[PDB]
């Protein structure tokens, strides 16, 4: 694989291309609350919805600050629209930067994300106008392509994965209209079906603290290089993304779990999720749907390739984050089929989602790229080794 084509920085225009009728550019300082808090207001009510507009999205302030200001980003790349008159911010284009390993060649990239339109504004070829213009504040700072993900079936997909959902407080997704009442079945028995322990298993697990980073850094880069798409981490992004930062952070949203090795305190593996709430859009009984999601991992008993051997540690550790993301009072735990999550979404009792979430490659060429799943969209311990990045 390679680039698609060449860009040719002499040529990139130094002014945007022009706007509905009313409406103007606008750069983002999320580093100013009310603008953070413009775009959360945007987000709340115009994000990604089920198709049966039952829920939405809910990222929080915390998490966007999160996610939006990562190592290396510039506030170029957070992109709005506001209307003249008003002045209210109606639509939004982010990027971050990242480098990416595309089958082992190392690309500087950017992660695209939250590209959203207010509803009143919807089916007027808004978007590809956003498009062009956060591609245009890329090229002007020499980055070329990039990679996201979105719900939708676009040009030439790199992988797709399937969304998988474990239950931690059934009642409430089943009050909610998530999780259905089987049938012949009790609401008894699917809290008995779905039932945890107490404890944690797995011998010196604990949580990540700063004096991980380096070990994690190392064992997360080993781990990732066995996916032919994975994500190039840099030491400040396992501090970013991994280590929560409790002085400054008061809405925690990244949890991670480390194993010290009870006989050589070496960590010998690694987990972590984080918290994105939903909106339960109209429901007497609840109106949000506290979720985690699964992020990275790795261990080392990846390495000895014995398959039977990498699932037993992976029902462990795996279990233990179900066990902790009840603890934090999740109300359901999220994976998709990539990296080796195949090898115990289905043993554990992650229930199969509707959703797929697509993985795109912007001016690269690549074979496709397994997503963990068959043609009958069922995990497939013989379609991994593909999808080694998680975007938010
Ligand atoms: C080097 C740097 C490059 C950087 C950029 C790399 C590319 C990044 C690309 C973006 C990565 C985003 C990653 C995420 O954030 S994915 C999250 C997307 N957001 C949401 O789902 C939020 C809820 N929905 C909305 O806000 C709107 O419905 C959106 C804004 C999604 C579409 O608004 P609207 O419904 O009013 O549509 P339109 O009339 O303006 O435009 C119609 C055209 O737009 C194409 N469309 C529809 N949905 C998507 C989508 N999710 N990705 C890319 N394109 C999409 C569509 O096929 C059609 O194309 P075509 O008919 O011309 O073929
Ligand atoms: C708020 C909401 C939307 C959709 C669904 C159903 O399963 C999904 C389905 Cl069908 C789609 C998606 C989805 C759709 C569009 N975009 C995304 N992403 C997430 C990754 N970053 C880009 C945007 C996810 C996510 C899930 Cl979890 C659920 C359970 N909840």
């Amino acid at each position: 694989g390679g680039p698609i084509k060449i860009i040719d920085p002499e040529k990139v225009s130094k002014e945007p291309d022009a706007l509905l009728e009313g409406f103007e550019w606008a750069t983002l300082d999320l580093t100013n609350e009310t603008e953070l808090q413009e775009l959360w207001d945007l987000l709340t009510y115009h994000y990604v919805e089920d198709d049966n507009a039952m829920f939405r999205f809910r990222y929080s302030q915390s998490f966007l600050h999160w996610a939006l200001m990562s190592p290396g980003w510039k506030k170029e790349w957070h992109v709005g629209v506001r209307a003249t008159k008003s002045r209210k911010l109606v639509a939004s284009i982010c990027g971050v930067p990242t480098e990416i390993n595309v089958r082992n060649q190392k690309l500087k990239v950017v992660e695209i994300n939250f590209l959203c339109i207010h509803k009143k504004l919807r089916s007027k070829r808004l978007t590809p106008v956003l498009i062009k213009e956060i591609t245009r504040r890329c090229y002007l700072n020499g980055i070329y392509q990039a990679i996201y993900t979105a719900g939708v079936v676009l040009p030439t997909p790199v992988s797709s994965c399937r969304y998988y959902h474990r239950p931690l407080d059934w009642l409430k997704l089943y009050e909610v209209g998530f999780s259905p009442l089987p049938a012949g079945s009790t609401k008894a028995r699917q809290i008995t079906k779905n039932h945890l322990p107490s404890t944690t298993s797995t011998p010196g697990l604990r949580p990540m603290e700063p004096k991980d980073i380096d070990t994690v850094h190392d064992l997360l880069q080993r781990y990732l290089s066995r996916f032919a798409l994975n994500q190039a981490f840099t030491r400040e992004e396992v501090d970013h993304w991994l280590v929560h930062k409790p002085e400054t952070v008061k809405e925690q949203v990244v949890w991670a779990y480390v194993v010290e090795d009870p006989e050589t305190h070496k960590i010998t593996d690694f987990f972590s999720f984080y918290n994105l709430e939903s909106t339960v859009i109209q429901n007497p009984k609840h109106d949000n749907v506290r979720a985690a999601y699964l992020y990275y991992y790795a261990t080392e008993t990846a390495f000895t390739n014995n398959m039977k051997a990498l699932k037993e540690r992976l029902l462990m550790l795996m279990n233990d984050a179900l066990i902790l993301a009840k603890k934090a009072h999740f109300d359901v735990f999220n994976a998709l089929t990539l990296h080796d999550n195949p090898l115990f979404l289905e043993q554990l009792k992650f229930g199969a989602g509707d959703g797929q979430l697509h993985f795109y490659l912007y001016n690269y060429r690549t074979a496709p790229v397994p997503g963990g799943v068959n043609e009958k969209n069922l995990p497939d311990e013989k379609r991994m080794g593909g999808v080694g990045i998680v975007m938010l």
